[PDB]
Order: C-alpha cells, then structure tokens, then sequence
C-alpha cells in the first residue's frame, strides 16, 4: 500500500508532477533547484503509492534550513517548511498527519528550536502546532491626494534597474533582517531567483524598477491589468529617514492613481500623510507561522521587554511540558517543573506570543490561552511585546 | 459682511436646512431634536452672511456634553463636536477655522479636559489639534465555513425583539461602557432614538433582531442589497463568555453567508475559530478623535500601565505648553516647568496616544513626536498603553 521515505533522484520527476498540479505560482522545476539548495540532506520526505518501482509519488513534504530573527535581534535556526502536497487522489488518507509528524521528528532530533511556514490555508496547520505569528497588510494609497505633513523628514533616492545594484540590494536587506524580528536570511541563490524576476515578461508581469537609498529600497512594477496601480513588491528600510525618502518618490510616480504594498501593520507611512485615510488597509491576513519545537531552548532564546519588572510563573504547554517560566532584565529562564501550573496553552498559542504579533490578553479572551492571573497577564502580555514591529521577509 | 454668533430660535430652520444639504445620514429635524437636548446652552455656533435679521446661515457648529471612559476606568466629561458645516457657497472663507475656535474656547473656559468628534474626512481635523484615537475595524465572517474551536468556550442567549428588552440593553451598554476606553454615557433620549430605528422601514432598512445574554447583546439585520449577508449594528459585551456566546448565536444564522461588523482591532472573534482566516479585515478607519483641551488635567486624569517602572521626563506641546511628566504606579504627576524638553509632539498626536490605540514609537518613526532617547520611547509606550483594547461606542 502507501509507503512513507526520503525520496531518491528518482523520485524528482514525479515530485515536480505533484508540485506543478498543487502550486500554481509552481516556479519551474528549475527554478524548484535553487530552493532545493537550502534542503538539507534528510529535509525530504515522500509518500509512494503501492512498494516496489514504479510508485507513484501522491505525497511530498519537505523543509529548509532558515535563519530567523526574533525580538532581541536574536537568529534562531529554523526549520522552514515547504512545498507539501498530497494528490488529489488521495486526500483524508492521513498522509498529511503522517508526513508531518516524520518531517518534525527530524527537525526536533537535528536540533532546530522552530518551524515555520507560510499557510496556503488558514484551518490546517494549528493542529499541527503551528500559529499565525505575523501579519500581512496591504495598504493602498492614493497618492493623487497625497500630502505630507509638516513633520515628516525629507533627493537622496535615486530611480534604478534592479539588475545593477544587486550588491547595495543585499547589504540593505541583510542590515534589515538582522534588526526586524521575522527577518530571514536570504541566500545567494535567492538572490539570483529574485532577480531574475525583474525582466519584463511577455503575456506576464511589466518590468521592475528600484529606489534605491543608502538605507533602503523599495522594488515595484506597474500591474499587468490596472496601468494606474504600482505595486511595491519588496521596500527594506532600515532608518525612518530611508522609509519616508522611499515614500516621498513613490508619491511621486505621478502617472500612477494608487501604490500598494504588503506592509505590517504597524507601517508608520499613515502618519507621513496630512490625510491618513489615504493610505488604505485593503486586506489583512496572517504571515509567517511558527511551530516551537523546543519550549525552552525557545524562551530563553529570544529578549523580553525590559519594562516590566521581574515574574514567575508556570507554563504548560499541552503535550509540550509544563516549565517554571522566570523573566527579568529582558531575559527569560525556563526549567523543567511540576508544580501546578498558572497558565497553559497548546503548543500553536506560543508560537503565535512568540514574536509578538498578537496579545496574550486577546488570546485569552478567546479561551486560548488559560490563566488564574489578570496581573500575570498582563505581565506576559508586557514581556512577549517587541520593540521593534515584527514584519514578513519573504514567502517560501 | 458675515458675522459669527449663538443661535436664536429663529436660525433653526437656516441650521435645518444646511444640515440636510451637509449630511446625507441627516438626524431628521425631528431626530436632530433629541441630540439637541445634550447640546449646552452655548454649546452653539452659527455664521450668518449679512447683519441683522433676514441673514441665512451660511455656518454653523456645536457641541454636545458626553462622558468618555478612558483608560483606568476613568470618565472625563469630554464636549463632543457635531453638526459642524459651512454652506458650499462660502467654502475656504475661514467659516470653519472661526467657529472652531470660537468653540475651543467656549469648550475651555467651560472646564472640558477634552473635546472629541466623528471626522467626516481624515485630513481637515489635525490641523485643529485632534488625533485619530480609535480605530473601526470591520470583520467579514464567512459563516458557512465557520467551525469554533476546542477551546471556545461553550443554551445562554435568547432572540428577541429590540423593541421588549430596552432595560436589559441599557444595563449592559452601561456596564460596557464604563469598563472599557472609548465608552460613552448612552442617555436616554439616545436609546429612544435607537430604539425606534428597529422597526422596518418601506423601502429602507429590514427589521432588527437581537440576541440577548445575561452580560451582552448583539444586534443585526440582513442587509436590504445582499440578502445573504447580515448586519451586526451592535455587540456590546461584557464577558468573555458572553461574547463567545452571542458569536455562536450569530454562526448559526444559518440562512445567511456571511456575518459582518464594524469593531476594534483586538477583537477576539478570529481565535474562537478553527480557522482565523474566516474573520476577514475588510474595511479600517479612524474612529473617535481627541483633542486635549487641557494637557495636565487630561494625563492625570488617565491611569497608565503599572509594568512600567516609575520614570520621569520632559513633555513639549506645540503651542501647548512644557511639562515635567513623572508616571510611576499607574499615575502620572504633570507640572509646569522651563526645563529643557525631552519630548515634543503636536497637540494632535497626544491625542491620539491618549487612549492607547497608537503606540508612541510608531508616531515617532514618522517624526510627529521627537525625542533623542530611544529607552523614553520605550517607556511612554509601554505607559500609555491600555490593559483593556480600546473600543468605540456610538458616533455622534
């Protein structure tokens, strides 16, 4: 019957079936070689219908090796999975449940404290462990009524083709990824991926242009279908002075009705405008979701806020353990414990405290998130908070 | 030429007319009436184009008394503005700069801390010192998919007609309203008002329902265009529980598809579902706006979050005064002083802090308040915050 292993180079041409059929966006089976540099050995696993040669792949699964920065402008190796599919021949089999549970297996025995994953669909993943952890928001400005207030700051930006500055590029977005909790690394071979996006496609996307500032970027291309809509598919700025310069020009592409931008919702661009309604949140939705593998190594890992003055408690994480959870001076010790425990949660709650882009409060209104304590809340609520926005580096 | 001036009996009808041709969703002469009686002798303002009588209006404004729960439980009167208009013949005449001031005053010498309004645009209020200080947040729910959670708390709620529980709506409008930033003292003259919009209109709006719990209600009717899709005026709710309660109720409107609503930010509805996805943002907006009328008043008044450990520093109002600001237990101490300012923001963008639905660090990142100290940033964040999300209670 169904078998569950690592696939061989055998297995590829079949995985490329599947992955074409469950992916619209699939990028070609060349472009599915660059990302296939982050799997590691073992990262891959696969369902074969029947034993012997001649199987049929109607399952596949498998993850890469990230690097996530978390609150504290702490980088936590993770565990970033991708590309999983099951035939549509074979849905409700458990095959999703099956290779799942291989796949964090071995994450946990390789030593990653997290998984992470971008969800094609919001009601799978929670019963796996994972929670919504950042949050995409569109905004869409109008800039033909676009004024800037008085005291936003702001000639230092320069209009540019991508392909030229990809060196200034990499040294902006790497300064941003290791400053912004939910940054990633993004290697040379995505790099090389991105890039070659920015070339007009005949029957497809316009071409890209840049700008380009000593502190950040932003990369936009006009829409296919509406000729009065830019749209800004990537702006890394690592000062606000870059961010609003960056913003300046983009008002300025005077040909265009509207900009918009897959932003965070803590975007300061509203409060540059004398109008903020202009910029308009036209759609919200979750980002990045974590699995914490490793309770602890997880806790300890990340910084905590300083206003807060120092707690105990006890933590217990359905079928995770149950920890005696300390946090003072920004740092967090969590041991093995089992005294009566004053909050508990399942695993996905934590995932989605972790980075700070939801309220332990908000998540214990919704029952989520069980505690004896409204001070302790609070305190949580106050620790887990992130200086810094957490914001999404790019989908994988 | 044109003169400005309280009301007489006899500009009435002048005042009538430029508010039906002003507001679309014109309060009848009839309606008009009942806000009339919260209106304050004085509280009104009219322009009228020539001297004596035989002058039409041509400008008008007032100002209602309201009772306004901010943060710590505390209710400030607060003088909410209304029925501002200038007639579209003498637009950019300085007709709203003049009665806005003459208000602001009459509004201060009265003892209001703090003034309020509804912003019919975004960009015209700012410039007179209020900041946007909550914010509307509408959720779609796509109910034919909408499966709670495990954890969800959860027989309880009852459906009823409007029109035979006004006692129990106004016993838990008014509990809500003093447990929450944001409340609003309903009076009654405002509940008779609301109360008679329930009846189906010929031609207009479909009859009202409500789901009533011991701790909450909710209001709603199908939309008069989609018919598939109903309208929650209203859902006031005290408890967790009755909250969870009165969304389950409304799930199992199983005639309709989708359920929408205006509410805030931290509503906790999209954690009560297995898949977070099916509470769609689709529609953000400025809410209330404040103007401080009286700094020192208005930041004792507040209590501030006790996880912030005691800290003192310099404020600098724009043409507002210089304070010393010491926030330490939950309460802020602020006197007058000369020192050197550490701070400084428009009288707007305190407004908007006020309440907590805007974090000083992200007004900062747009320059609309300064300081040279990133740990003070950090502080006033933290201090300002509120424990319980701040929400919007009725616009005005």
């Amino acid at each position: 019957t169904v078998t569950l292993c690592s696939p061989t180079e055998d297995d590829w041409p079949g995985m490329f079936l599947l992955a074409a059929a469950s992916f619209t966006d699939f990028i070609g089976p060349e472009s599915a070689t660059a990302w296939r540099t982050l799997v590691p050995t073992d990262g891959a696993v696969v369902v074969r219908d029947g034993a012997g040669p001649g199987s049929e792949v109607v399952g596949m699964a498998l993850y890469m090796d990230l690097r996530l920065t978390v609150p504290g402008e702490v980088v936590l190796p993770t565990a970033g999975l991708s590309f999983v599919a099951v035939a549509p021949t074979h849905r409700r089999r458990g095959l999703l449940r099956a290779m799942c549970a291989e796949l964090h297996r071995r994450i946990a025995d390789s030593g990653y404290p997290v998984a992470a994953l971008h969800a094609s669909e919001g009601g799978i993943y929670g019963r796996f462990g994972y929670g919504p952890a950042t949050t995409l928001h569109e905004l869409t400005v109008d800039r033909r009524f676009a004024r800037f207030h008085a005291d936003a700051p702001g000639s230092s930006v320069r209009l540019v083709r991508p392909t030229e500055h990809r060196g200034e590029f990499e040294a902006i977005y790497e300064r941003w990824r290791q400053q912004v909790p939910g940054g990633l690394l993004r290697p040379q071979v995505l790099w090389d991926e991105l890039l070659a996006e920015c070339k007009a496609a005949p029957g497809g996307d316009r071409e890209s242009f840049a700008l380009l500032h000593p502190d950040g970027y932003a990369l936009y291309r006009v829409d296919r279908t509406d000729l009065k809509l830019a749209r800004v598919s990537e702006l890394r700025a690592v000062t606000a002075d870059a961010h609003c310069a960056l913003w300046r020009a983009l008002i300025g592409l005077d040909s265009m009705e509207r900009i918009s931008i897959i932003t965070h919702p803590q975007d300061p661009l509203p409060h540059l405008l004398t109008d903020t309604r202009l910029a308009r949140t036209t759609w919200r939705q979750d980002g990045l979701w974590l699995r914490i593998m490793n309770v602890p190594a997880a806790l300890e890992a990340r910084g905590y806020a300083h206003e807060v003055g120092e707690f105990s408690t006890v933590l217990e994480v359905s079928d995770g353990g149950r920890f005696a959870l300390k946090i003072g001076d920004g740092r967090a010790r969590c041991t093995p414990t089992d005294a009566a425990a004053e909050i508990e949660m399942d695993r996905d709650v934590l995932g989605s405290l972790y980075l700070g882009a939801h309220r332990a409060s908000t998540l214990a209104a919704a029952n989520r998130l069980r505690t004896k304590d409204s001070q302790l809340l609070r305190r949580l609520d106050a620790a887990f908070a992130s200086d810094v926005p957490v914001q999404t580096a790019f989908e994988f």
